């Protein structure tokens, strides 16, 4: 009945109006495209997110096991934020960051603000002070599990780390929306992530699928991300891409994947082709061709982005 379709639209609008856009969506809907987003380093993930990258002014959670690639994803977001003229901060309670690797994948490490805080509440308060400044495009918190309460650190009952996260996130969400700063919480499956799950606008589950071989020597991992929560665009999408040892997320490899997925790149044998021109025989050659030829990589990227959302 058309009388039903009127009441459904109405119901959706009341919901949308009462609790915000993205409060309900059809999974087949097209995404409303924001003015600016933070790209992820893989076009595949950017498409999975619907809006071409991470949202501004929101809480993001990126989680996965040890050696999943979750930190690499956050660092690519940092690099892109910086490359577009943004300021980045990294709140580090893990003490694991490798800046040489970060630099190689595109982070301006010299300009990166880093804090290594004494306690969980100090970490979040420093994040909060930085956010309220209005000067940051992105702040990354590594990691949730390491945000240990002052009382526990001073040797004084348990369950209060979750409460620490809840209160802080309540305060922080306001500051982020007002500032336009994106906050990424890295979380490791082994946490005060009960509250983060509801405050987050985007949640990404990151895993290693398989190791990429160079003859008999390892040169990276195929990486899978599922967007398990997404308030900006239909959730539950997933992407794969490559993380190459020493280099990070292969942008060019991902352009190829989505190129062929979208029919923009055709396949005649092991040869990948683009507009009757040949890219390479086998993935690595095609990948390599795109790094040597930045111009065709941008062209392919441009064409994937226009063919859908953005
Ligand atoms: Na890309
Ligand atoms: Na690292």
């Amino acid at each position: 009945t058309p009388d039903r379709e009127k009441a459904l639209e109405l119901a959706v609008a009341q919901i949308e109006k009462s609790y915000g856009k993205g409060s309900v969506m059809r999974l087949g809907d097209e995404a409303r495209q924001p003015i600016s987003v933070i790209p992820t380093g893989s076009i595949a993930l950017d498409v999975a997110l619907g809006i071409g990258g991470l949202p501004r002014g929101r809480v993001i959670e990126i989680y996965g096991p040890e050696s999943s690639g979750k930190t690499t994803v956050a660092l690519h977001a940092v690099a892109n934020a910086q490359a577009a003229g943004g300021v980045a901060a990294f709140i580090d309670a893990e003490h694991a960051l490798d800046p040489d690797y970060a630099k190689k994948l595109g982070v301006d490490t010299d300009s990166l603000l880093v804090s290594q805080p004494d306690t969980g509440e100090q970490a979040l308060e420093i994040a909060d002070m930085l956010i309220r400044s209005g000067a940051l495009d992105i702040v990354v918190i590594d990691s949730v599990a390491a945000l240990v309460p002052r009382a526990e650190l001073e040797g004084e009952h348990v369950g209060l780390q979750a409460r620490l996260m809840s209160q802080a996130l309540r305060k922080m969400t306001g500051a982020l929306n007002n500032s336009g700063t994106t906050a990424i919480f890295i979380n490791q499956l082994r946490t005060g992530g009960k509250a983060l799950k509801f405050y987050a606008s985007v949640r990404m589950d990151v895993r290693r699928v398989e190791t990429l071989k160079d003859g008999t020597n390892a040169v990276g991992n195929r990486t899978r991300v599922k967007v398990v929560k997404n308030k900006c665009s239909p959730p539950f999408k997933q992407a794969e891409f490559d993380i190459l040892y020493g280099k990070g997320i292969s942008r060019e490899g991902s352009l190829i994947d989505m190129g062929v997925d979208q029919g923009l790149i055709r396949k005649s044998g092991a040869w990948f082709t683009y507009e009757g021109e040949q890219l390479g025989q086998g993935k690595e050659n095609a990948r390599n061709f795109l790094v040597e030829n930045a111009d065709v990589a941008d062209e392919i990227e441009k064409k994937i982005k226009e063919k859908l959302g953005i």
